[PDB]
RNA sequence: ACAU
DNA sequence: CGATGT
């Protein structure tokens, strides 16, 4: 209904899907970039969206912030809620790195607590999420 | 059909 | 046009 401007917005960017994956988090109110992941050689859009939310959870918890997180990915929001990323990406030598990051994110979710609301950014009403890569 |  | 997901 209404944008919660006091929030963190996260998004994936990619070159190919599957392909090179990165993500970033920004202050929804100002667009200031708060964190950026170094590009990962092979992953999927949804894996990256998942890692971006989990990194946001860790970022906010470390600084004792109760702000919500916006994501535009229905899939990734559900995976975080389930603490399980149900990706179809083959597990092989080429995909080992992204799968290590995903498994490690799930492990974090299963060993830590948080109250952070994870909210759907309503692209159809509000335009692109402020962490979008412009591609 | 919806979300990327 | 193709791919990732519920
Ligand atoms: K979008
Ligand atoms: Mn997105
Ligand atoms: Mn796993
Ligand atoms: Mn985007
Ligand atoms: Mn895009």
């Amino acid at each position: 209904e209404e944008i919660i401007w006091e929030s963190l917005s996260v998004d994936v960017g990619s070159q190919g899907n599957p392909g090179i994956v990165e993500y970033k988090g920004v202050d929804t109110k100002t667009g200031e970039v708060l964190f950026e992941r170094e590009p990962i050689p092979i992953g999927t859009n949804n894996m990256g969206e998942f890692l971006a939310i989990v990194h946001g959870l860790r970022y906010l918890k470390e600084r004792n912030s109760r702000k919500p997180i916006y994501s535009d990915s229905q899939t990734a929001i559900k995976w975080v809620k389930d603490k399980k990323a149900k990706s179809t990406l083959v597990r092989n030598e080429e995909t080992a790195l992204i799968w290590k990051l995903v498994d490690e994110a799930e492990e974090w979710l299963n060993t830590h607590t948080y109250e952070t609301p994870i909210l759907k950014w309503q692209t159809d009403k509000w335009g692109e999420i402020k962490a979008d890569y412009g591609r």
